[PDB]
């Protein structure tokens, strides 16, 4: 069918990130589309120069918000995050 994404921003660099690809932890999955290379949100941040802030929840923005409140809203959070998660999100 279709690719669920929604496109994101961290510093002055623009992504994709691959909605269903997001499973929890997210923090070294490959769910972001930079530069035509499937990434992690860790190496995204990285590139795009915010590794210093150690929250790439914090540092990942989407429609300028915080990926962390899309998540914590359940609106944009772990795909079946309900049901697969690692216990190390938080
Ligand atoms: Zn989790």
């Amino acid at each position: 069918d279709m690719e669920i994404a929604y496109p994101i921003t961290c510093g002055e660099s623009k992504a994709i990130l691959l909605w269903k690809k997001f499973v929890c932890p997210g923090i070294n999955v490959k769910c972001v589309k930079f530069n035509d290379q499937l990434i992690s949100p860790k190496h995204f941040v990285h590139l795009a120069g915010k590794s210093t802030l150690k929250d790439w929840k914090r540092a990942i923005r989407l429609g300028g918000i915080m990926l962390r409140k899309m998540m914590d809203s359940g609106q944009i959070d772990f795909y079946q995050h309900d049901k697969v998660c690692s216990n190390t999100c938080r």
